[PDB]
């Protein structure tokens, strides 16, 4: 879920997804168009791409169930469609907390208007 | 998926969704925190719950198709959960359309930081 993603980010990260990402460069939000505006920026595209090849369940209400072993989190799950969104949740909050010393507040709030490109492949 | 819900805005509401509706208020984008601010926020919280019924298949990525049948468009696809995701997208595009006159700029680019009330059942 969208709900068990934002706790990752926190537990990872520790930042809030609603307030440090939700509007974040040209990809965090509705994404879909633009360039990738830097590393946090570039998290987010492959986040979507991931989710991208999930073609069994709903990414944002599919629930899972992780552990966390040797601080080392560990995706699982009666569902493999589940299991497969929660590792890619994982890898984006690592993602964003080792780019955070490059994040910029330039890309806080992006205009759309900026992000007219056709996207990349995945 | 996400490039026909675009198609469906502008073919039906007459925008760029991606320049009128991707930033707009607290659920044209991330979603899932705080209060629909207006009649067009809150055609995105619906539109969102309506995504969250869909247990079966990626909304952002299943492949639906649609016919204009007089002045309507017509919802079809490969399989129930395919026809099921463009119904949400053709219902909020249609909201979209109809709340036309209550646009309001001040919702666009809205901060998530007024967004942090907690979300009403879908």
């Amino acid at each position: 879920s969208l709900v068990q993603f934002e706790t990752l980010i926190m537990k990872i990260a520790g930042r809030s997804g609603l307030l440090w990402y939700s509007a974040y460069g040209c990809y965090c939000g509705w994404g879909g168009h633009g360039l990738p505006q830097d590393a946090t920026d570039r998290c987010c595209f492959v986040h979507d791409c991931c989710y991208g090849k999930a073609t069994d369940c709903n990414p944002k209400t599919v629930s899972y169930t992780y552990s966390e072993e040797n601080g080392e989190i560990i995706c699982g799950g009666d569902d493999p469609c589940g299991t497969q969104i929660c590792e890619c949740d994982k890898a984006a909050a690592i993602c964003f907390r080792d780019n955070i010393p490059s994040y910029d507040n330039k890309y806080w709030l992006f205009p759309p208007k900026d992000c007219r490109e056709e996207p990349e492949p995945c």
